């Protein structure tokens, strides 16, 4: 499913992401925009052989199991396919563990390079939440 901006903001809010670990909701909506363009089904393979899955492009090297990434750790204990669902719950629960891992949202390269230090507030402007 390709989410609408405000539609995604609301689902993430309900899921408890607004201000989780100190990151306002705009940060999360900006990161999804640049990571997957709001598409739950987005996948991207990396040179190391791992693949990124879903709305938040969670990597198979550490967080989920896709059965084809030798040495992966599956820290969120879920098949990577679960992250492509129209229901974002799994992606959100895993993202919560990732952002708590020590490096915050810097774990997401698109956030670091395109959202960090910008007016992320604009990403939820106009939405009824």
């Amino acid at each position: 499913k390709v989410f609408g901006r405000c539609e995604l903001a609301a689902a993430m809010k309900r899921a408890g992401l607004d201000n989780y670990r100190g990151y306002s909701l705009g940060n999360w909506v900006c990161a999804a925009k640049f990571e997957s363009n709001f598409n739950t089904q987005a996948t991207n393979r990396n040179t190391d052989g791992s693949t990124d899955y879903g709305i938040l492009q969670i990597n198979s090297r550490w967080w989920c199991n896709d059965g084809r990434t030798p040495g992966s750790r599956n820290l969120c204990n879920i098949p990577c396919s679960a992250l492509l669902s129209s229901d974002i719950t799994a992606s959100v629960n895993c993202a919560k563990k990732i952002v708590s891992d020590g490096n915050g949202m810097n774990a997401w390269v698109a956030w670091r390079n395109r959202c960090k230090g910008t007016d992320v507030q604009a990403w939820i402007r106009g939405c009824r939440l």
